């Protein structure tokens, strides 16, 4: 993609802003950030409806959150960091073949499309998901706090942090009592069995208690 190819659509682009809706100061940034060849470009609070398709390609962290967003164009292949929290997007398009970083919460999520290997840290919080696909094995932080998810996924000592409070989970698997102390779930306000809260009470404060850290509620 050449200059003008860029400035032109931009500028068209521009030209379909609501009232309220600050195209202007976006175009600023995207024109910044093609001058300067730099590796970030941040788009959040503009109030934008939308983004133009073509997006720098050189960019590295995208962030895009506090707008009202419906969907993203597709991305620059060379993006490691997405940042679309706090808009209304109702699905995500194919994700850039190295993501590092995810953070996609408060949106109208259904569904997830892969999950790239190089996947370290995801927030998919406040969407309406009901599955996972496949998790990288190289993930070490994914929030996902308020969902519908029905059940956990399947999981050297390295600190993990699982955050499914508030989804619709209903079963705790042995899979979680394998995890070790270096691993922390956080499970609060699930629909568990009414026995599983005393019963992870007393496992977990045990003298003996080797497992995972599990946070299982609100201090009840």
């Amino acid at each position: 993609s050449t200059y003008a190819d860029y400035f032109s659509a931009w500028d068209k682009w521009e030209k379909q802003a609501l009232p309220g809706e600050e195209r202007d100061e976006a175009v600023s940034r995207l024109k910044e950030c093609l001058i300067n060849n730099s590796d970030e470009l941040r788009l959040d609070r503009l109030n934008l409806s939308s983004l133009p398709d073509n997006l720098p390609a050189q960019i590295t962290l995208l962030n895009v959150s506090y707008n009202q967003l419906t969907n993203l164009p597709e991305l620059p292949v060379t993006l490691k960091k997405l940042y679309s929290a706090s808009n209304k997007l109702s699905e995500l398009p194919v994700l850039p073949p190295a993501l590092e970083s995810l953070q996609v919460q408060h949106n109208e999520l259904e569904n997830l499309p892969a999950l790239p290997d190089s996947l370290l840290t995801m927030n998919i919080s406040y969407n309406e998901i009901v599955s996972l696909p496949s998790l990288p094995q190289a993930l070490k932080n994914l929030r996902a706090t308020r969902n519908f998810l029905t059940e956990l996924p399947a999981f050297n000592p390295v600190v993990r942090e699982y955050f499914f409070d508030r989804n619709q989970i209903s079963h705790i698997p042995e899979s979680i009592l394998n995890l070790r102390n270096e691993c922390s779930i956080h499970i609060s306000d699930n629909p568990l069995s009414s026995h599983a809260l005393p019963a992870l009470q007393r496992l977990t404060s045990s003298p003996d208690y080797h497992g995972p850290r599990i946070y299982f509620s609100m201090s009840d």
